[PDB]
């Protein structure tokens, strides 16, 4: 049936319907800090989210997405290893059933509690649909979450979760500022990859921040109370919606810092 994260439709089965799963630039990958190359020509990231307009939060059966109005250059990402302007379209998380797992990318094999993905698309392509067909169509900003102190900025997200408990449910989610989810440093690693969920298209430039943000145990606990199923179906807790690290193959991970 449809793909998921369970025994019978999880990541190890994806290749049957999405051959690209065994591709050359699949994500996520493990970031080996001792072999990542410092590239002094990498420009600083330019995150301009002051004009971001969030619209809705949705449980899509795989995770929960917070959607933004991307009809204009309101919230953009430029700089870094990017050429062109990329508009923020949505953000979501991947998390685990336990604090020791949840992230998709790993650093020196270390797994974090969760991983935030801020998804952006290259404006030169006109729409997201066209951007996914290009090798540089998307830019995903990845931020690791570790359990510790509460992140004030994440609480509005946490509080609205009860409203979108099951697949298909959505709630109005305006005036959310994504700047409240960024760590203080924007140092990062970058490599060419893919979407980590089917269709697994290899159109992503990954920008993974070195500094994780901390969230309280109570905050991540609420992520774990969401459901993969729709209303009236057998309850399956939405946990461990992450894909294991893929082989790096002929790729090099660059670092913006020494
Ligand atoms: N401007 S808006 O009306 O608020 C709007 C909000 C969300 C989406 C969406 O989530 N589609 C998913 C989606 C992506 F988020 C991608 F990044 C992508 F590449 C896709 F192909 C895709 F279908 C589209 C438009
Ligand atoms: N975790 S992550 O790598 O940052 C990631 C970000 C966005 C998307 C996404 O927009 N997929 C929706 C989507 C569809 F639902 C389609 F049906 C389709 F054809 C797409 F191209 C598409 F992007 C998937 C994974
Ligand atoms: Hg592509
Ligand atoms: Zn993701």
């Amino acid at each position: 049936h449809h793909w998921g994260y369970g025994k019978h439709n999880g990541p190890e089965h994806w290749h049957k319907d999405f051959p690209i799963a065994k591709g050359e630039r699949q994500s996520p990958v493990d970031i080996d800090t001792h072999t990542a190359k410092y590239d002094p020509s990498l420009k600083p990231l330019s995150v301009s989210y002051d004009q971001a307009t969030s619209l809705r939060i949705l449980n899509n059966g795989h995770a929960f997405n917070v959607e933004f109005d991307d009809s204009q250059d309101k919230a953009v990402l430029k700089g870094g290893p990017l050429d062109g302007t990329y508009r923020l379209i949505q953000f979501h998380f991947h998390w685990g059933s336990l604090d020791g797992q949840g992230s998709e990318h790993t650093v020196d094999k270390k797994k974090y509690a969760a991983e935030l993905h801020l998804v952006h698309w290259n404006t030169k392509y006109g729409d997201v649909g066209k951007a996914v067909q290009q090798p540089d169509g998307l830019a995903v900003l990845g931020i690791f979450l570790k359990v510790g102190s509460a992140k004030p900025g994440l609480q509005k997200v946490v509080d609205v979760l009860d409203s979108i408990k099951t697949k298909g449910k959505s709630a109005d989610f305006t005036n959310f500022d994504p700047r409240g989810l960024l760590p203080e440093s924007l140092d990062y690693w970058t490599y060419p990859g893919s979407l980590t969920t089917p269709p697994l298209l290899e159109c992503v430039t990954w920008i993974v921040l070195k500094e994780p943000i901390s969230v309280s145990s109570e905050q991540v606990l609420k992520f774990r109370k969401l459901n993969f199923n729709g209303e009236g179906e057998p309850e399956e807790l939405m946990v461990d919606n992450w894909r294991p690290a893929q082989p790096l193959k002929n790729r090099q991970i660059k670092a913006s810092f020494k």
